[PDB]
């Protein structure tokens, strides 16, 4: 393990760190000022594991704009519908969660059964893939439920994105007019209190950069981050999505790839 871990912490541009890590790295750091992008694989497809959950819950939003009361409309939680993965809505079994809950619940802890009970509240995965469509993406693409969303086989596209075509729909759905201001500001505040991402991009980026994120991982070689940094400063926000299969390192090595990330796209944006 130490000769790959100093591989990594050596790697300076992103094209190196791939290399570090035997992996397939894609990367788009995006500044919202100017459009412009700088990255690695950015239009290549890789799963979104879980980092599709951050357009779930803008697909709830979205559509409690039009459907006042939406938000506030308690869904059953029942045995049935419980995962390995549930850390919130397993204390709700047999009783019942408001709708707004349960979009926190996915996005701050990516609670699995917290997905798949709006996945039945929107119209499921076509509905947010028809939302991600309206709203100027043609790329990314939601189409099974949790947990087999995160499977992923080469030439297969469901439930993939590409880093640029992630990185241009945070832009437009967190920081643009996507949604309305309370809704998109609802949706910025709860990818700020994201709580699994400690390890990846946030461990990377410095102090200046308030940070909202969503991670997703699978158990073969997955593990995902994407971002939105806004300078604590003032000005422009940046985005910063990162996609890495790399099957040859551990879980924990995954991690410190994405924070390498974040410290290399701190020192290009300088």
């Amino acid at each position: 393990n130490a000769p790959t871990d100093a591989a990594i912490t050596a790697a300076s541009d992103f094209a190196a760190l791939e290399k570090a890590c035997a992996g397939r790295l894609g990367v788009t750091l995006l500044d919202t000022a100017s459009g412009r992008r700088i990255g690695h694989r950015q239009d290549e497809r890789f799963p979104m594991c879980s980092t599709f959950k951050s357009m779930l819950a803008a697909t709830v939003l979205s559509q409690a704009e039009r459907m006042p009361a939406l938000l506030d409309r308690r869904v059953p939680v029942g045995e049935a519908d419980l995962l390995s993965h549930a850390p919130v809505t397993r204390r709700h079994a047999g009783k019942d969660m408001t709708v707004r809950d349960l979009c926190r619940a996915t996005i701050i802890t990516s609670d699995n059964t917290a997905a798949n009970l709006l996945f039945g509240v929107v119209g499921g995965p076509p509905a947010v893939t028809a939302f991600l469509r309206a709203s100027g993406d043609t790329v990314s693409r939601s189409d099974r439920l949790e947990p087999e969303l995160n499977s992923f086989a080469k030439g297969d596209p469901r439930d993939t994105t590409t880093p640029a075509a992630m990185a241009a729909t945070l832009q437009r759905v967190v920081l643009g007019e996507v949604l309305q201001p309370a809704s998109r500001q609802q949706l910025a505040d709860w990818l700020i209190d994201n709580e699994t991402g400690d390890a990846c991009l946030r461990a990377g980026l410095g102090k200046r950069w308030r940070v909202g994120d969503k991670t997703g991982s699978n158990g073969e070689d997955a593990r995902n981050d994407i971002a939105v940094l806004w300078p604590v400063a003032g000005g422009a926000p940046w985005v910063l999505t990162a996609y890495l299969q790399a099957g040859a390192i551990s879980y924990e090595q995954r991690a410190s790839v994405l924070a390498q990330v974040g410290r290399i796209a701190d020192r290009l944006i300088g």
